[PDB]
Parts: structure tokens; sequence; C-alpha cells
């Protein structure tokens, strides 16, 4: 329009909530000003600025020590990449389909999000707190059906890309550990028949994930472990401090009993590249599988994962 000094009023950001005005030079890029920008996810470094952007808030990365701050208040992650990774991520999550299942916020496939999903679903079905801001809020929001952006935040602190299949334990993993488990707690007694015994206590996302059996009971009642030598030594739980746990083993056909468990996760397909589902249940048992919802009376799959509901236990040994 009218050749004569331009420049905006517009807002950058590392963490949506503080806000810095900016007024920027209409003549130049958003890379000459602020280096790498985003709006909405989609990268606007190279571009100028255009008078529809007045008022629009834009983020930048942490290129100063009030950034630098802001960001780990928010993400609680020193990783210079994140923002990066997340606004790209972003970039696609927002075109994602967040329909409700089951009363859940569930996701319609695309990019092979299967494994997001289960994750997603499991979540909503645990009394779970995140201390970090970035994960408290993005997950009220998916609560609501919109999880665009919760999304993009799990593919970027497990550091995974649209497109690419994950394993859900694994990605709980990584969720987790930003999550609040500062109090959970399992303690488990070791016997290996030759050499003595001992106690072993775990603290946090290693408290309530295991790897091996789906069957809580079998955790509780005994399950074989190898032993600094002879056999396998036996191990068993003895205290568990949490408000759930997670039984994890590679798929195999099980029977899951309504009423005897929380929900769970079904894998077909070869290793890295098959295919997961949600079970869960209310009036009966539900299948889950993105936007596709199947009621049955019973069931028996490839089980990977077991959720329980949990508050205290303490052995009768
Ligand atoms: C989807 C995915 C992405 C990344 C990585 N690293 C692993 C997986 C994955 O295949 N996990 C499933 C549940 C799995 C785990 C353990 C043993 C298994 C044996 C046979 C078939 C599946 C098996
Ligand atoms: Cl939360
Ligand atoms: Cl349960
Ligand atoms: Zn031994």
């Amino acid at each position: 329009a009218s050749m004569e000094v331009k420049t905006i009023k517009v807002f950058t950001t590392v963490d949506n909530t503080n806000l810095h005005t900016q007024l920027v030079d209409m003549s130049m890029t958003y890379g000459q000003q602020f280096g790498p920008t985003y709006l909405d996810g989609a990268d606007v470094t190279k571009i100028k600025p255009h008078v529809n952007h007045e008022g629009k808030t834009f983020f930048v990365l942490p290129s100063d020590d009030t950034l630098r701050s802001e960001a780990f208040e928010y993400y609680h992650t020193l990783d210079e990449s994140f923002l990066g990774r997340y606004m790209s991520a972003l970039n696609h999550t927002k075109k994602w389909k967040f329909p409700q299942v089951g009363g859940l916020t569930s996701i319609k496939w695309a990019d092979n999000n299967c494994y997001l999903s289960s994750v997603l679903l499991a979540l909503q079905q645990l009394e779970v707190k995140f201390n970090a801001p970035a994960l408290q809020e993005a997950y009220y929001r998916a609560r609501a059906g919109d999880a665009a952006n919760f999304c993009a935040l799990i593919l970027a602190y497990s550091n995974k890309t649209v497109g690419e299949l994950g394993d859900v334990r694994e990605t709980m993993t990584h969720l987790l550990q930003h999550a609040n488990l500062e109090s959970a707690k399992r303690v488990l007694n070791v016997v290996c028949k030759h050499c003595g015994q001992k106690t072993t206590t775990l603290t946090g996302v290693e408290a309530v994930m295991y790897m091996g059996t789906l069957s809580y009971d079998n955790l509780k009642t005994g399950v074989s472990i190898p032993c600094v030598c002879g056999r396998d030594a036996t191990q068993y739980l003895v205290q568990q401090e949490s408000s759930f746990v997670m039984m994890s083993a590679p798929p195999a056909e099980y029977k899951l009993q309504q009423g005897t468990f929380l929900c769970a996760n079904e894998y077909t397909g070869n290793y890295q590249c098959g295919h997961y589902t949600h079970i869960t249940a209310k009036e009966t048992l539900y299948r889950i599988d993105g936007a596709h919802l199947t009621k049955m009376s019973e069931y028996k799959g490839p089980v990977t994962d077991v959720f329980y509901k949990e508050t205290s236990y303490t052995t009768t040994i």
C-alpha cells in the first residue's frame, strides 16, 4: 500500500502465556527480526509481515534469558530443539480429528497416530496429574476434545515426529516422567533360593510400570527374574503406592474379563509396524480404534498393556 515506514503490533511468546509486545518492520522478514518464528505451528521465518497480522501471537525460540526462563518454567525441558519440534508437530496435529468415543477423547487415524490415541484414552481413565504447566493445560483441553496441542507435546517430549509409529509403553515412560508420581512407590521382595534375599524400592515412573506379565495378580504372587547367579530368583510385590499400575508384555492371546481391570491395549501385526487399539469398559466391553468403536460382551486378543486401579496395597505374606 502506501510506500512509507510501516510497523505493526504483534506479540511473541514461548509459552503462549507471557506475551511480549513487538513493533515489527514490514520491510523485512520475521527471521531477520526474531529468528525462527511461527504462527499456529506454521513456519513464517522467511516471510514479511502483513496487516492481517496485527495483534496476532507468534511463537519464537528462547533467544534470551527471559525466554529461556519462561520456556523452562512452562515445559520443564532444556532441550534446545524442543520448541521447534513442538511447533513442527503441531502444524500437523492441528489437522487431526478428535471425536468422542465411549465418552473419551479419541483420535481419528492418520500418520500412524494409533499409539497416541491409545495413550490419550488410557490417561483419561487414570488419576494422574502433570507437573509441566504445558501439559496440565494442553491435557485439560484434550479432555474437552481439543487435543491438537497435547498430541504435539507428547510427540515432542518423546522426541518422535508425525508419521512414525511409536510404542505406547515407551511413550508413556517419556510422558509420565513429567507427571506427579513423586509419591508413587513400589517395594519388591526378591528371594534367590541360593543367595538369600533383599528388598528393591522403586519410585516415580518405575514404580508404576512393569514389563513381563499383564497380570497384576502374578506380580503379587511372584514372578521369576534372573539372579546374580543360580536359577531365576523369585520376586513379589510387598507394597504398592499409586493411583494405578501398568502391566506390560509382548502381544499375546489374553482374555479380559470386565470388572477385573481398568483398560488395556491390543497390538496386531509385526514389531514396529503393526496396529494398536484400546480396550476399556463402561456398561460392557469397548474396543476403541480411533473413530471406530465396537461393543462386545467378551474379549480375547493380543494384549500388550493392562492398567489396573490402585490406592495402596500391602502383602499378606
Ligand atoms: C510399535 C512399536 C514402535 C517402536 C518400537 N520400538 C516397538 C514397537 C512395538 O512393536 N511394540 C509392540 C507392542 C511390541 C513390544 C514388544 C514385543 C513385541 C513382539 C512382537 C510384536 C510387537 C511387540
Ligand atoms: Cl494435569
Ligand atoms: Cl482395576
Ligand atoms: Zn543366586
